[PDB]
Protein backbone atom coordinates (compact mmCIF):
# COMPACT_ATOMS: atom_id res chain seq x y z
CA UNK A 1 0.00 0.00 0.00
CA UNK A 2 2.30 2.47 0.96
CA UNK A 3 4.70 1.83 -2.46
CA UNK A 4 1.52 2.37 -4.62
CA UNK A 5 0.79 5.22 -2.42
CA UNK A 6 4.00 7.00 -3.70
CA UNK A 7 3.53 5.45 -6.97
CA UNK A 8 0.66 8.09 -6.87
CA UNK A 9 2.34 10.90 -6.03
CA UNK A 10 4.68 10.20 -8.84
CA UNK A 11 2.39 10.92 -11.29
CA UNK A 12 1.22 14.07 -10.03
CA UNK A 13 4.77 15.18 -11.05
CA UNK A 14 4.12 13.14 -14.56
CA UNK A 15 1.23 16.09 -14.80
CA UNK A 16 3.53 18.79 -14.10
CA UNK A 17 5.86 17.22 -17.01
CA UNK A 18 3.27 16.02 -19.54
CA UNK A 19 2.82 19.53 -21.55
CA UNK A 20 6.55 21.16 -22.60
CA UNK A 21 7.30 17.17 -23.30
CA UNK A 22 4.60 16.97 -25.42
CA UNK A 23 5.79 19.82 -27.18
CA UNK A 24 9.23 18.90 -27.92
CA UNK A 25 7.76 15.73 -29.39
CA UNK A 26 4.72 17.23 -31.27
CA UNK A 27 7.24 19.14 -33.36
CA UNK A 28 9.42 16.26 -33.69
CA UNK A 29 7.01 14.86 -35.36
CA UNK A 30 5.42 17.93 -37.96
CA UNK A 31 8.73 19.57 -38.69
CA UNK A 32 11.94 17.56 -38.41
CA UNK A 33 11.21 14.82 -40.37
CA UNK A 34 13.55 15.98 -43.21
CA UNK A 35 16.49 16.63 -41.55
CA UNK A 36 19.29 14.44 -40.56
CA UNK A 37 20.36 13.30 -37.70
CA UNK A 38 22.57 15.77 -36.46
CA UNK A 39 20.17 18.83 -37.08
CA UNK A 40 17.40 16.76 -35.82
CA UNK A 41 19.35 16.54 -32.32
CA UNK A 42 20.44 20.01 -33.14
CA UNK A 43 16.78 21.00 -33.43
CA UNK A 44 15.76 19.50 -30.26
CA UNK A 45 18.35 20.83 -28.15
CA UNK A 46 17.47 24.03 -29.22
CA UNK A 47 13.54 23.61 -28.25
CA UNK A 48 14.94 21.80 -25.23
Amino acid sequence: RERWEKTSETFKNQMSTIAGDCLLSAAFIAYAGYFDQQMRQNLFTTWS
